[PDB]
């Protein structure tokens, strides 16, 4: 399949090239296919790649373009003025903007098809949007059409909407191509920092909640949430998904599932993203969310999660109740049978579920991943699968029988429903990882667990504690380990308003260490322990981030060489008060009395371009990685957007900008 019209190096500055006389009424059927690779010089406004219009003066809303915005919102119109049919299609956070001070080039592609009545939308190897309209139009639908040109829409005589930048390849079809050829037309270099893609490996679709970190083998290692019911924290069905790389992050290995429940299927599902539709959520399957990683002394490393049952939000997580008992000074995890009212049951020594009203084992157990067994034999349930037919969300037993757990909603025996912090332990730098560990009712039996704050804990060098990030909602939880984790404790400190405290911790001396978090106001907190976290100062904020009200996660790290002579930190987090968006790279240098001089900073991309959670890491090369939300992540117009969790890297060269 060949192009009616394929063009080179088109070097515009907003004045746009006509083409009318090479494309001129090739469009036969009216269907059509333009697949753009380009670059821009300047990102402000509404640009257009291309444009087919009516030129004539009355006809102005006579034309089908695709166009970027200053946010790297891709989206295509099509339109006829006698009909008033204006058809407008598009995705935000499609296509990037600038890396490293240079323009990126992206591919993107457009796809009318007359028979599917959808208009489709591709950049850098992915399909961003294909949606169906009622009012359909395709090239000779609209009338009048008589001119065709390069970087902009002729409408009434002038040229709208005028690009700049560079097309450097652009090849117009008369058909509607197929999505895998097109998918591959506009398959380039920015595909490959997609670590984790729609439909891999994970089976999920979307993905949120990205972490680095760096093994003392060399061994570069992500985890991140794979959600599956769009990108909602809830109600959903999530998994924690890992990737690593041997060679310094140049290649990853394949997707694998690491904390993954089996009561719902982990498929690709087509999640909404109209208005009202995108609200839609799953009843909820068990799900493990918002990993931490760290590596111990001994080279063991350690993965914590969240987990919820199935049906649990952070919202219906009863506060009130750890889902533990304590029987004779051992904090066991209870059950409650169905049909009882009480947690009449714990799971004590080896998985036998005692009954704690006649203080006896019972005919049932529960092995170390959590299912249920009785007599030794397993017992089952039946797995759900989600569609969509065709408004039309349904959930249905699919056929599977999965092990019973305790943590489903079908289950003889269910633990409390509210929160818990699950670890998994690898002893081959994630290559295998355990069974699952609970944290013990480390807040109190009448309390339910923490949240953790996602991205890595650290081991704190004058003591050997561990530390890893949590919070309530209305206090900073440190979780921690003087035993190189053989037990765990918890310094809980109040914070001024209910913040969700998402946090990281740098070391500035030997025992003296900072949390960064998140808060309700605006600013990024940090507080001070100068005794490796047994206490800890009010909060104080940085001066020159200022973010809404709802914040963001933040990741900083501490970096091993020195910068300007000095010992650095470095953090990562959006900076707008407008939205998730102008994301940053700062470098902290560490003074001889502990206060931080942040002398450098490099903004990732434009500034209207979405930027949300983030993770840093410094890579054995000693370059700095970086996976990021490149979208807002909190805005309801960005919900449910496959493959916008990329994986960048930078010399402390690119990031030693302004100052
Ligand atoms: C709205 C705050 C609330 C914490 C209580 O949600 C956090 C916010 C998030 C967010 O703002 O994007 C993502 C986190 N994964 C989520 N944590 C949990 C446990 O659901």
């Amino acid at each position: 399949e060949t192009p009616v019209l394929e063009k080179n190096n088109v070097t515009l500055t907003g004045g746009g090239e006509n083409v009318t006389k090479e494309l001129k009424d090739k469009f036969t059927s009216g269907d059509f296919t333009v697949v753009i690779k380009y670059n821009q010089s300047s990102e402000k406004g509404l640009q257009a790649l291309f444009g087919i219009s009516n030129s004539k003066p009355g006809q102005q809303n006579s034309y089908v373009d695709v166009f970027l915005r200053d946010n790297g919102e891709l989206g295509m119109e099509a339109r006829d003025t006698s009909s008033n049919k204006n058809n407008l299609v598009s995705r935000p956070a499609s296509v990037w903007g600038k890396y490293k001070q240079e323009a990126v080039t992206n591919t993107v592609a457009v796809v009318a098809d007359s028979v599917k009545k959808t208009y489709s939308l591709y950049a850098n190897g992915t399909k961003v949007v294909e949606k169906k309209v009622d009012n359909f139009l395709n090239i000779k639908d609209i009338k009048g059409i008589d001119y065709y040109m390069l970087g902009g829409v002729k409408r009434a005589g002038k040229t709208a909407f005028g690009f700049n930048g560079t097309l450097e390849n652009i090849k117009f079809f008369n058909s509607a191509l197929d999505e895998e050829t097109v998918k591959k037309m506009t398959t380039n270099a920015v595909t490959g920092h997609l670590i984790y893609t729609a439909n891999d490996t994970t089976g999920s679709n979307y993905f949120r909640i990205p972490v680095l970190y760096t093994f003392s083998n060399g061994r570069v290692f992500s985890s991140i949430d794979a959600r599956y019911g769009g990108t909602h924290d809830f109600l959903n069905k999530i998994n924690i998904a890992t990737s690593y790389s041997d060679d310094n992050g140049k290649t990853w290995t394949k997707p694998k599932l690491t904390l993954a429940f089996d009561d719902f299927a982990p498929v690709p599902l087509e999640w909404p993203r109209e208005v009202g539709g995108r609200d839609l959520q799953i009843s909820g399957g068990a799900t493990y969310i918002d990993s931490v990683i760290v590596e111990k002394k001994n080279k063991q490393v350690l993965m914590f999660a969240d987990v919820m049952p199935a049906g649990v939000s952070f919202r219906e997580a009863t506060r009130k109740d750890s889902g533990y008992k304590q029987i004779d000074g051992n904090y066991y995890l209870k059950l409650r049978k169905q049909g009882d009212t009480d947690y009449n049951y714990t799971i004590r020594e080896n998985g036998t579920v005692y009954d704690d009203r006649t203080n006896r084992p019972t005919e049932f157990s529960v092995d170390k991943n959590f299912g249920i067994k009785q007599n030794g034999n397993y017992l089952t349930v039946e797995q759900y699968s989600v569609s969509f037919e065709n408004n039309k969300k349904t959930e249905y037993r699919n056929g599977t029988k999965v092990h019973m757990n305790i943590f489903y909603k079908d289950a003889l025996f269910k633990v409390v429903p509210t929160n818990y912090i699950a670890y998994i332990s690898s002893n081959d730098h994630g290559e295998s990882w355990s069974a699952p560990t609970l944290l013990p009712p480390i807040m109190g039996l009448n309390r339910n667990a923490p949240y953790l704050g996602p991205g890595r804990g650290i081991i704190e060098s004058s003591t050997g504690r561990i530390l890893i990030p949590s919070y309530t909602g209305k206090e900073s939880a440190f979780i921690y380990s003087d035993d190189n984790g053989a037990s765990w404790k918890v310094k809980v400190v109040p914070l001024p308003s209910s913040w969700s405290a998402e946090a990281q911790f740098v070391e500035l001396s030997p025992g003296v260490i900072q949390a960064y978090m998140r808060t309700n106001n605006g600013k990024i907190a940090y507080l001070t322990s100068k005794d490796a976290g047994t206490t800890w100062s009010a909060p104080e904020y940085l001066k020159f981030v200022s973010n809404p009200s709802y914040g963001t996660q933040l990741s900083i790290i501490n970096y091993s060489q020195l910068i300007d002579g000095k010992k650095a930190v470095i953090l990562s987090t959006p900076n707008s008060t407008n939205g998730r968006k102008h994301g940053q790279i700062w470098i902290g240098l560490i003074n001889d009395d502990n206060t931080i001089d942040w002398r450098y900073h490099h903004d990732v991309d434009y500034s209207n371009y979405g930027y949300s959670y983030s993770t840093l890491t410094e890579l054995p090369n000693h370059e700095i990685g970086l996976m990021f939300e490149k979208f807002d992540s909190w805005s309801r117009n960005e919900l449910h957007m496959k493959n916008v969790v990329p994986y960048i890297t930078f010399k402390i060269e690119d990031l030693k900008k302004n100052l």
